[PDB]
DNA sequence: CTTTCATTAATGAAAG
DNA sequence: CTTTCATTAATGAAAG
């Protein structure tokens, strides 16, 4: 049961993550960039009704917080399903093209996977939930996010903004991946025997034998769950000598 | 008046022409070719009317003769104008896919004049009429180039087809190019100094001064006369030190 | 819903 | 009139 040995790292049990060791992060505009306030498309009541409980659980969790500010980009009504349940989807484009580049750095899953020796065969796959989420926004570039919300007969005065990295920004895959790696740097000198592969919120923990791995395994959940972070139960692939990881299947060190 | 000293010469008064030292020309096919019959498509009375004229001169001219060949190809009703005077246009695609292809030797109009030395500037231009007529077709080569011909009421049994080089085949430039500098090779030697431009049926002589200009165009119509050629007597540009040519203005030697 | 890149489908020009 | 290459105009897929 590791369920239940790491309550923190579990997103089931932990509740949703913070990197605590972060600090918010200041997202630079380009040197000419200025404000930019898109008008929020008329939305239908199904779709706006579909989307109310995603947001008020983030209002709850203050991932979300009242607003007032020159940036606005639209908010899109998408149902993955025939024409069931809607998600919210942030049209960041026009935010995106004022942002100052960074460097690329996450690595494509070929390359990531080439460093797996064929030593390591027992693995343990995880995946981080809520990623973006668990990185706290300083004050000063939260307002670049904003976004209209509408309660008809009553509810929130206009904007919203958000205080973690949110979907939609062309930078957030970088940026949580960067400071995962800052996080997890000591834990790999700790364990100079294991193989940590990061892909932003998929990793791969891969040990020499069943019992590396399973020690491997609580250490990493250990440090996770200390950091803020939280990795899902319900998908957890734990010290199995085949398991998915990136589109690939990995059985006897092969793809 | 040079209609006059070179009755030969013109167009206007020598006649259809006719290389007589150039033999008859034998088309060589590609290795896998077969003949090819393609269906003349109906052609309105208006059509056959306006084309009619252009036929029977050709048949009168000996251009054209009846046959019956396992070649044919359609004839096409093309007018210039808003809707009068037609000719006759023959597609001859279908063949030219057929003919093993030979080296293009023609050369392009801005390589050919950079040929032209400052030095003679007494130009003699000269349009060869009906060039490809000029040469005559092996009766072997004949039948390929059939097509249908119709005159209702009475007239020809069917297929007609050339003794002569004919419009719309891809190897008649070249051809006509290479024949007429075999023509004129001697015409070069005993004329030094004289610049003589070929372009399949344009030409273009050039001169230091006006009167070798006068006697050397007086030798060249004589030439081309004599050899079966005829020149247009209505578009000839003689001695000028201005002329129009291939598209150029050439005028103190320029362009 | 808008934006940007693909892939496919129409027309227009050149020719024999 | 049919063929082949261009240029332009429609749709379809990917995304935020």
């Amino acid at each position: 049961t590791w369920l239940s040995d790491f309550p923190q790292a579990w997103a089931e049990t932990g509740g949703m993550g913070l990197a605590v060791r972060q600090a918010p992060l200041i997202i630079p505009l380009k040197a000419t960039s200025t404000p930019v306030s898109i008008k929020q498309y008329p939305m239908s009541q199904e779709a706006r009704l579909g989307i109310k409980p995603h947001i008020q659980r983030l209002l709850d969790q203050g991932i979300l917080v009242p607003c007032q500010s020159p940036w606005n980009t639209p908010l899109l009504p998408v149902k993955k399903p025939g024409t069931n349940d809607y998600r919210p989807v942030q049209d960041l484009r026009e935010v995106n093209k004022r942002v100052e580049d960074i460097h690329p750095t996450v690595p494509n899953p070929y390359n990531l996977l080439s460093g797996l020796p064929p030593s390591h065969q027992w693995y343990t796959v995880l995946d981080l939930k809520d990623a973006f989420f668990c990185l706290r926004l300083h004050p000063t570039s939260q307002p670049l996010f904003a976004f209209e919300w509408r309660d008809p007969e009553m509810g929130i005065s206009g904007q919203l903004t958000w205080t973690r990295l949110p979907q939609g920004f062309k930078n957030s895959p970088t940026l949580f991946d960067e400071a995962l790696h800052r996080d997890l740097a000591d834990f790999r000198i700790q364990h100079p025997d294991l193989i940590l592969l990061q892909y932003v919120d998929d990793l791969l923990l891969a040990a020499t034998s069943e019992l590396d791995c399973q020690q491997g395994t609580r250490a990493l959940l250990q440090t996770l769950g200390n950091l803020g972070y939280r990795a899902s139960a319900k998908k957890a692939q734990i010290c199995q000598k085949q398991v998915k990881y990136l589109g690939y299947l990995l059985k006897e060190g092969q793809r």
